[PDB]
């Protein structure tokens, strides 16, 4: 018979929530757990705004889109799991715009955007046509490992993980045997396939990324009809104990001369919470960094690693419009999104209200990285009306006016706009301090080793997307938690229920 | 005697206010100019906050110390020319801690943070001790020729500027003569030199804020008695045509259709202001890439270094206290600055208020890149009262304890503070975006002659410290709008009243 045991969940995010799903699942006889939650909201970043209750008046802050790919597979179990309302999600639409240097893509035309050297831009000839193709180049062999078994594909990208994506173009990879580019070369690519200076972080990260929105099984995409939060109420709704919110973790600690299971603590607002057998952290690694965790005798390599690797920033821009301009004046029906070297860089037209007449909303910036930086200082909480004397507002209205120029003015997108809109930039966020992962040259094979080592004697765990192979997707955090699970049930040799862990959670449910 | 002409400067910083001085000083017949800030406040990153107008009541929020370096040499007349009153500001201190690893330095004692590999950390050996004399070995080549001739250095130091500063130290610099150094010894080199992640930025610019940091010379250090904003005061005092703020220029054009030289204009809120025979752009290039530039068709690749050239954040806290603590308890009484490895990284001591015995300001928190940014996410408006209720206020104690441990409790601190603080995250601010730039590899070996390539006929100017080889720095900004009044003057032929600003204005004040 097991002795009673306790353990706690730092945080109710989609990791923690699994974590708890989990033991939930397994039963496991005397064994509790409580989840600390710092914000009055559960979810993390899975986040839908809801500017009304009518069915498709939302937009999702955080995730939002999920590729049908065989590594995406405990995903979509877990929306399966919770029957989530899947629908189908178009990354790529039909009549979405391109505008690059003032000028619109057009299929067939050598350098549309009058950014070759032949047309008097920087951008060798060779190359302003041709970035999916140089990238395919660059990054497919990898892919392809990545498509057969991803972690051996990983194990061989991480032979090249001390190059950035600009060092891996520049110097022809590791051996200088594939093709060399120049600064202008490299950056128009950087243009074309991601957010600003993020070519200037790690080549393993574009290699992934681009596994995952390019992948070569050219997978079906999927939404969460309602917004991803669904997600969260239904988790939330089977817990055996529920979330308590407005508890900041801000310290964790273990008693080494306790000979108890139950030899570790957290602080929370100065009061003392102990008696836990294992505490699983499932914050953002900036948040984790501001605890103190001296208590935790923490490998210096892994404090390093909380406080080092690298996130990246993301902002979001919804707007809410009388009627979907886009679909009904500019024939962009079918989802996809438009993309453009201007502030607002990308629009994403939503999946969800394509066959809605009336009110819709338009997602009309995601930005990454620098992008995001400048356009989350406009995003306030009390902004002004009419939309001239809010600067977001007027910069979206008037990046969307010029992006959708072949079909619109600048006045008829102005009086469509309802006056409603929201925007979140998650650097801004102090329960997470930035997007997602996103590391730099060198981290995932350094610093990520000691990020994942066991302390406090195998009894603290630091969980979440960072802690994954999967940097930026739910997958990344539902996978870290499955592993963090397994490691507690290894750490107390409880071999009956992490057999059960591996025949009901390892593929599914 | 000349036409009439107008010109307009965008933006009321140092470097507007300069070109305001220079255009007043030459006293050219029929010249005129408007300037327009977008902020209610002029003065731009020369920020200094009051807490009361007691006399050593303050901290400043931008600009603050300045070394007597002969770089610097425009920066020390513009003070000279304005009456600055200037005292000496210590960057080294007696008796500042430093705590890394959760363990204090101390002099002659091989690996005092317990981070190297013989006692179980990943840092070499023989690193770990000597991180100040092997960042000079890669630095100080550059560093010597840059002390002989600024420019002529720079000059040399772009033959490599397609490297960070990581990549230079991993292949042992531009061929593999220097020193090879593995991941863990280039990361506690820049734990110990600058930021978290700014050595995957340009190897230039670790050189550059090297040079001015710890330049050869081994200069004194000046600050401004009352705040860098006394400074802004006597440039705003002497301007004959006012600041108009509030108002925030959105487009910028040049109708070349028009064969007067007053053929530009920019658009404020909607209305146009026209005339112009030349604009001088003084924003952050952030503020600058949200404006619509289509009427002055920039070249494509002068638009990609608006939008692409790199930016830091940065974020301070400054906390009053009832008395010096630093002062009496633990003798730190000639400023210099604590480093720590804990969240707020830098806790710098005035050098103004040396001698006060009652209220005393410290700049608790002074951070760069993503240490800003988390910081930053923790920077609010209306924060609650008491401070263990604002998770800030909070940390800042906590750290400021742990990091004066050795005189300190973390109860004294408390107690001496006086619940007046004051913070700003500088990518959170609207009116730039960021701290200042920070270039990456190849920016400015390759973006920044495109950033300063002549555009619409000679009569636009991108102005301002990312606009010069000395980022981050007054000097920067002074240099740019100094070269951006001899390419106006040049420009129009005005030949005697460019031989009055070399006379005046080369070495001049
Ligand atoms: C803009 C954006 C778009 C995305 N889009 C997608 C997408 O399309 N598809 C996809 O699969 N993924 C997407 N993701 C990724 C996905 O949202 C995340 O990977 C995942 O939701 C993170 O889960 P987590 O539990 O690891 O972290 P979190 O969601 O951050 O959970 C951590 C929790 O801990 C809490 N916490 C923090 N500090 C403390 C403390 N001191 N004490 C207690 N609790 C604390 C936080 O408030 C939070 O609730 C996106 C992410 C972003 C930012
Ligand atoms: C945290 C920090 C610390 C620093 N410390 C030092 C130091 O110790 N020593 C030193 O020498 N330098 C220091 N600097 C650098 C120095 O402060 C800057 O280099 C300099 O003040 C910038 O001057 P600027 O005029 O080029 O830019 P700014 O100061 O940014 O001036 C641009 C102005 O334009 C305005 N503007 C923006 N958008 C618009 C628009 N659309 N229309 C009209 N106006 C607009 C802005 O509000 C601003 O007032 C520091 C900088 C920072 C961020
Ligand atoms: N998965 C998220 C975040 C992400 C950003 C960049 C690269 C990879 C993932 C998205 O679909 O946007
Ligand atoms: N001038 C700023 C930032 C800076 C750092 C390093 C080099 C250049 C500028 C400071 O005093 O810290």
């Amino acid at each position: 018979e097991l002795p009673p045991r306790k353990v706690c969940i730092v945080g109710a995010g989609v990791s923690g929530l699994y974590i708890a799903m989990i033991l939930d699942d397994l039963k496991i006889p005397n064994l509790t757990y409580d989840i600390f939650e710092s914000s009055s909201r559960t979810g993390g970043r899975l986040y839908t705004h809801h500017f009304t209750d009518a069915k498709h008046d939302y937009y999702d802050i955080g995730a939002m889109r999920y590729p049908d790919i065989p590594s995406m597979k405990r995903t979509f179990n877990l929306f399966k799991r919770t029957g989530m309302p899947l629908i189908k999600y178009y990354l790529d639409g039909e009549n979405t715009p391109q505008l690059y240097n003032n000028h619109f893509f057009a299929k067939g035309v050598v350098d549309p955007y009058m950014v070759s050297v032949a047309n008097g831009g920087t951008v060798p000839d060779d190359v302003v046509d041709s970035v999916g193709e140089k990238l395919q180049q660059a990054f497919g062999y990898y892919k392809e490992k990545l498509a057969e078994d991803f972690d051996k594909g990983f194990d061989e990208l991480m032979l090249v993980d001390d190059m950035t994506t600009r060092e891996y173009l520049k110097r022809g990879g590791p051996k200088g045997e594939a093709p060399k580019y120049d600064f202008f070369a490299i950056q128009w690519m950087e243009t074309q396939n991601t957010g600003t200076n993020l070519f200037d972080q790690a080549f393993s990260e574009s290699v992934i990324a681009s596994f995952d929105f390019d992948n070569p099984t050219k997978p079906e995409w999927y939404c969460i009809e309602g917004g991803t939060s669904l997600l969260v109420d239904a988790m939330k709704e089977t817990l055996v104990h529920k979330v308590q919110n407005n508890k900041r973790v801000e310290a964790i600690s273990i008693d080494l001369d306790a000979p108890d299971d139950g030899n570790m603590s957290v602080k929370i607002g100065g009061k003392d919470y102990s008696g836990y057998s294992t505490v699983f952290n499932t914050t953002a690694l900036g948040c984790l960094d501001r605890m103190d965790l001296r208590g935790l005798n923490l490998h210096p390599t892994q404090a390093d690693a909380i406080r080092c690797l690298h996130y990246a920033n993301s902002t979001k821009v919804a707007l809410k419009f009388s009627y979907p301009w886009w679909i009904k004046d500019c024939g962009i029906t079918c989802g996809g999104a438009a993309s453009t070297d201007l502030p607002l860089r990308t629009c994403v037209y939503p999946s969800y209200n394509l066959g809605d007449t009336g009110e819709a909303v338009l997602l009309a910036s995601y930005t990454w990285s620098q992008d995001a930086t400048r356009i989350g200082s406009l995003v306030k909480d009390a902004p002004p009306q009419p939309p001239k004397e809010d600067e977001l507002v007027e910069l979206i209205l008037q990046n969307l006016a010029r992006l959708h120029a072949e079909h619109m003015t600048y006045e008829k997108i102005k009086e469509a706009y309802t006056g409603v809109y929201h925007a979140y930039c998650w650097a801004n966020d102090p329960n997470v301090g930035g997007a997602f992962a996103l590391f730099g040259p060198g981290q995932f094979s350094n610093l990520y080793p000691y990020l994942m080592r066991p302390a406090a004697g195998g009894k603290f765990h630091i969980v979440g997307e960072a802690s994954s192979v999967h940097h930026a997707w739910i997958i990344g955090s539902l996978e870290s938690a499955y592993t963090a699970v397994y490691q507690f049930l290894y750490k107390y040799k409880m071999w009956d229920y992490l057999r059960l862990l591996l025949e009901r959670w390892q593929y599914g449910l």
